[PDB]
């Protein structure tokens, strides 16, 4: 298979098929392998980027995940001061996901690569290796609830949060 974004090495994780044919998807089991340290000797740091709206995140998310639904906040958190590994031997990996990991997640993943390319001299990148969690939180929760907190799932279209949805969207750069 191809090398990661900066052509330095091969992708570390096993992938599964996903809608966006050019993106790399991983399963909930692989996500757990990362969380349980199965790759601790190679992966120095990995960040789980939850791109769902705040109320969805507050209703239940993956342990250690960071809520970065707005592009400007994701850019600030990831690129203002790039997350670097302990050594040049270990990797830094990003995992993006949303509710179904169908639209918001893939979009943010593409946005970050766009910005990474912009601030680098080809072919270097701060985040050469990025994946999308197949199925999003919706499929992850029913499989590994004890790796979530709180142990619940609040859908974007939850009936009691229609106002929260509108309030948040009016904060986005484009719709
Ligand atoms: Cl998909
Ligand atoms: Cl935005």
């Amino acid at each position: 298979m191809e090398l990661i974004g900066d052509y330095s090495k091969a992708f570390l994780l096993q992938t599964v098929d996903g809608k966006h044919q050019d993106l790399k998807y991983i399963s909930p089991e692989t996500m757990v392998a990362l969380l349980t340290g199965k790759f601790s000797n190679i992966v120095d740091k990995f960040v789980i980027v939850d791109c769902r709206y705040p109320y969805e995140y507050e209703g239940g998310h993956i342990k250690t995940a960071v809520n970065l639904p707005l592009e400007r906040d994701a850019e600030s958190f990831l690129l203002k001061s790039p997350i670097a590994p302990c050594s040049l031997d270990k990797r830094v990996i990003l995992i993006f996901h949303c509710e179904f990991s169908s639209e918001r997640g893939p979009r943010m993943c593409r946005f970050i690569r766009e910005r990474d390319l912009a601030v680098n001299d080809y072919p270097s990148l701060y985040y050469p290796e990025m994946y999308i969690l197949k199925g999003g939180y919706k499929e992850f929760f029913p499989q590994h609830p004890n790796f979530c907190e709180p142990q619940d799932y609040r859908p974007m279209n939850h009936e009691a949060f229609k106002d929260e949805l509108k309030t948040f969207r009016l904060k986005t750069r484009s719709w």
